[PDB]
This record gives structure tokens, C-alpha cells and sequence, in this order.
């Protein structure tokens, strides 16, 4: 039985924990967070125990929420910690595992050096068999790894340049802009996605751009593929269709916008409208030849929880890729084909 | 038991048509609807019944998704209809209620004429029953009517000024702007809210002005009522702490912003993020002898839904005001008090 915590109860953090709890193999200890807010009040009313920084407690005592007992509380209680705490706080709390002997998963806004290795279950789930400490690569990275591991079974992926237009931050985040800006992050090419997909996939061609927009909802993707071989759009459209973690959007139900695609995931009831897969808009999928084009749309907040969960089993090595992938897959209801 | 049939499957109608479902003296008979979107699709696949205008029967089924019958056919069959179709096709659908005898609750952006009463429920249900044609206010209109009548207990309301802030269009609505401007809506006053409270309290001395804010998940009220005797603070504040379809938002938890009061409802996982309560500001609730200043938000795609459980009830002359608003608010999970 693998009992986890986890550090820093965020828009990430919250989605594992509720993750944790459905898997049949794993149970939560409790979570951690600094600031007693209503995602700590409404974390305390479902039942999750919640540790604090001892500095902290004091102050984050006077809310009425009870606290558990200290970060390190938890960490040495656990038997390892998927960490979602803010950029570069993962680095800060690493020498803390370390000294406690516990594995850890990371988010991918740590600097790689932060972990044994870089992950994405599509992709190297195999050869994180066993690490101590690996890094989940970014939400943007997770998507581009899942597409391309995906198309590259049809064929070797030669080169890949991408267009990354990322939303500016979450909808409940009230103080960040832009509020009416493009604003290139960063204006340097290429943008940090290409080197993080090469921590997984060591000798891909990659080069990458991103730029934020003032949206809150979901990022999109542009992509240019080049293939080895000359291959045929029902091969591209076949695998696409059949991969869970990947689902394609049609043009028949008028629901091809970010927004709207938000609404069918309300009115699908799904966990706080969370899409967690790849949305390839069926209609952008372009192949001709040896090049494929096409477009798609990422979930932000969710798309890198099932990627913690297959995470934890890979450190630990609970079971191959294919079984971790088939539990965590089908207890939080994963889809694959076409969403709408 | 009561059949009852959804004329306009769009924000208001898919909700109504759930909370039909939810009802223990009620069954949903089908809905109504002219496009084939992704609405009508995830409708059709849970099983709801389709019914299309005439006219668009064909181009309907182009889409596979079947068709129970005309939209005359689903009246036909209910024992009552719930329109909540566009402002304007609520008068046009009348005639048609009429000739085929069948009784019908219409949504606020109709004129009052359309129907033989206005209503809200913690207003005027008694004087609703047995009225086969009822308008349920708007959402605005509805959210200042629960606080009138609630804080009417406490000493009469003698007067009422607002100001309304209305969110541009919803979330799923990607083709309405504005963008980036505030816009009066209209400039001159009263807005019709005014008339609008004034069909339920008829000598209400209220007036009101609204604006359009570029936001997309909640309105906004800023209200001053004028009492006809002077009161106590704590009075006010009990009265508003202890009625459902009211609940209080403290400065607690650091949730005092629209996008974190979805936040909240997302992760206190109701349906679709619904919030049907007028949100009312606690730290906001100014009480000086004769005069009260509070704010609240108003979660437009939701706020109706029970009122318009009620108004079938009281239409249908089914049970008792107090009888039929428990069931709507037991089974829909309406709250009252602090709901953070």
C-alpha cells in the first residue's frame, strides 16, 4: 500500500489528492499548504487532513481550519511525496526529501536537475522504473510528448517546431494579467518547452514559440510535424482517435472554441469541468506526404494529474507502464476518441 | 405525476430540465430545441427526449440525433410547460400554450403581459397559485427580490436605489462582447428592473441603473434600501444568515471575487459550478438607523432554476409556498448561511 502526500494544495495539488484517493493502490496522508484560503477550508469539510509549515501553524491556526502537524509531519509519514508547490519551491524542499529518504515527484516549472529524470507515462514510463525523484514535465510539455510519442508510432518523428499560445492564468487568480496584451513568453526563440521535450526525448529536433493571450481556460497549440516516411491521413486519424489521454473535437456539434469545450466538460459533469486530455481539433489534422499539421487544446489544470499518479507508480515500481496507465486511466474516467 | 416539458434546451432550459429530474412529484416529458449542438447531443445520449420545430425537423436530423416530435407535440403530452426560450419567443410560444390548454411559466426577459402573474418565490407564491400563465422575473430582478422580502422581516422596505453590474455574456458564449469596455445598459433610468420588482411589490419605491462589465461569471448588485423603522445591524444579519437562497460570503478565506467564488463551487463540487443563491458580501452589510448598504454577486445561469421548480408548483396548485420550496431547495442542494 503506498500512502502519498502531497506538498502544496494548489490548483495542481487539490486534482492529485483527489486523484490519490481514487486509486484502489494508494491512499492520501494529507496535504500540504501555507495559507489557510477556501481551498484549505473546503479541503478540511471533505475530510483532508492538512499539515502545515511550523511557522506557520500559528497563524494558520487562528482561521479555525485544525492543522495535522508540520510539513516534515507529513513527509516522514508518507512514503512519498508528489510535490505541486510553486516554481522553485520544489528545489527548496529536495535536500528536505532527500534527508528524510523520501521519493518525490516534481512539477515541471523545476529546474530538471531537480529530479533522476523526466516524465510522461506515453512516453518513457519504462525507463523511470525505480527513480527516486522524477520530474513530471510542464502541462504544455506533457501535450506536445503525448502527441508525438502518439504520432510516432505511425511513423519516426523527424522534426518538430511548435507555436505554444498559453493562457495567462487560472480563472480564479484575480491579480494577473495581461488583461488585454499578447505578450511573447519570452521573445527568445526557442521558448523552454522544446529542451524540456528533450528531457524526455533526448534527441529530438524541437524548437519552440510561446506567447500569452488574455484567456483563462485552456492554452492551444500549433504544430508543424515532420515525418520520415510518407504516410496516409487514415494512419494519423487512427491513432489519434484510439489513444486515451487524447481526444479529438469535432466540427459537427459547434464546440470548437476553448470556451465551449469548458461547457461540454459542465454538461458532461465532469470533476470540476477538468478535460485532462489532448484536444486535437479533428478538422486542423493535415498530412501530406511526410509533413503532418494540425492544432489542439490543453487543460491546464488537469492535464499533468494522471502523469503524477502513473509518476508515483513508476518511482516505486509498482507494475509496468500498461498496467499503471489502465488504473489510473479508467478511475478517472479518461477518455479517448472523439470528446465532441 | 405533474409532466412537465422544457420549451429552449439552452442555459436556463438544460438546467431546468435537471432539476426537473431531481423532483420526487414531477417527471421531465422531454425538451424543446432548433439546433443540433453539443448541448442536444449530450442531452439526447442521457436520454432525454428531443422534440424540434416543425420546420427544422429535417435539418435537426441530419445531425442522427432523433427526434420525439414537433414542438406542439411535447406540449401536448406535458401537463405543463417551462419556456425558457429566447427573450421574445416566450410570445410567440403563448398562443400555442393557449390553443392546446396547457398551462406555462415564462423566464423574465419577457414582457410582464405574457403571463397572468410575476413571481418569486419568498415573494408572492400564494398569490401565484393556481395562475396558469406565470413570468418568473429575470435574474437580476430575482436576486433583489429575495433580499427585499427577506429583509422586509426584519422592518418594512420603504425604499430602494441600486446599481447593477451585469456580466456581458456567458462563458460558453464566445460571439458577444464587449471585450474590453463598460457599457450602459442602458444609459438611461430606471433600468427595467425597477418595473420588474414593482410586477411583485407594487408600491415599492425602487430605481435602478445597470451597466455591462466585460466579465463572464457573475453580476454584481450594490444596494441601498431605506427601512421604515431604524434597526439593528445584528437583526439584518440574522435575518440574512438564515434564509436559503441567501448566503453570506465572509473575508475569511480570501474568497471576496466572483472568479473565486466559481473557484469555491468548483471545488465544493456542485453541479455544472452552480451557485442559484444571491451571494451577499457580510463585510459589506452597512446598517445605520433607518438605512441598510450591502453588495452581492448573482450567478445569472443559475439563480431561477428553483424559483422556476416553484412556480410549476404553485401554478399546478400542487402543495403549500413553505411545502414546495423544502423539496426544491432539499433536492436541488440549495444553501443558506455562510457559504464562505
Amino acid at each position: 500500500m503506498v500512502n502519498v502526500a502531497v506538498n502544496g494544495y494548489g490548483t495542481i495539488g487539490k486534482r492529485v489528492a483527489d486523484a490519490i484517493i481514487k486509486q484502489p493502490d494508494m491512499k492520501l496522508v494529507g496535504v500540504a499548504k501555507t495559507s489557510p484560503n477556501y481551498e484549505a477550508f473546503i479541503a478540511h469539510r471533505r475530510g483532508i487532513r492538512i499539515y502545515v509549515p511550523q511557522q506557520s501553524i500559528k497563524k494558520f491556526e487562528e482561521s479555525g481550519i485544525p492543522v495535522a502537524g508540520t510539513v516534515e509531519d507529513l513527509i516522514k509519514t508518507s512514503d512519498i511525496v508528489v510535490d505541486t508547490t510553486p516554481n522553485g519551491v520544489g528545489a527548496q524542499y529536495k535536500p528536505i526529501y532527500l534527508q528524510l529518504q523520501r521519493n518525490a515527484i516534481f512539477q515541471g516549472g523545476e529546474k530538471a536537475e531537480v529530479a533522476d529524470i523526466s516524465f510522461s507515462a506515453l512516453c518513457n514510463y519504462n525507463e523511470a522504473l525505480g527513480k527516486k525523484y522524477i520530474r513530471v514535465v510542464s502541462c504544455n510539455t506533457t501535450a506536445l510528448l503525448r502527441t508525438i510519442c502518439t504520432v510516432n508510432k505511425v511513423s519516426k518523428v523527424e522534426k518538430v517546431r511548435a507555436t505554444i499560445v498559453r493562457r495567462a492564468a487560472d480563472q480564479k487568480e484575480v491579480k494577473k494579467g495581461p488583461i488585454n496584451s499578447l505578450v511573447p513568453d519570452p521573445a527568445t526563440v526557442p521558448s523552454h518547452h522544446a529542451k524540456d521535450v528533450n528531457s524526455v526525448i533526448r534527441n529530438l529536433d524541437i524548437a519552440t514559440m510561446a506567447v500569452i493571450a488574455p484567456t483563462t481556460l485552456m492554452h492551444m497549440h500549433f504544430i508543424n510535424i515532420t515525418l520520415k516516411d510518407k504516410v496516409e491521413k487514415k494512419d494519423i486519424l487512427s491513432v489519434l482517435e484510439n489513444t486515451p489521454r487524447i481526444v479529438l473535437i469535432s466540427s459537427k456539434y459547434d464546440a470548437e472554441a476553448t470556451a465551449e469545450l469548458v461547457e461540454v466538460a459542465r454538461d458532461l459533469k465532469r470533476d470540476r469541468n477538468d478535460i485532462p486530455e489532448v484536444m486535437i481539433f479533428s478538422d486542423s489534422i493535415y498530412v501530406k506526404d511526410d509533413e503532418v499539421m494540425l492544432m489542439y487544446a490543453v487543460h491546464q489544470e488537469s492535464i499533468v494529474v494522471p502523469e503524477n499518479i502513473d509518476a508515483i507508480r513508476a518511482s516505486m515500481k509498482l507494475m509496468s507502464a500498461e498496467d499503471s496507465m489502465r488504473i489510473t486511466n479508467e478511475s478517472l474516467g479518461i477518455l479517448k476518441g472523439y470528446l465532441i
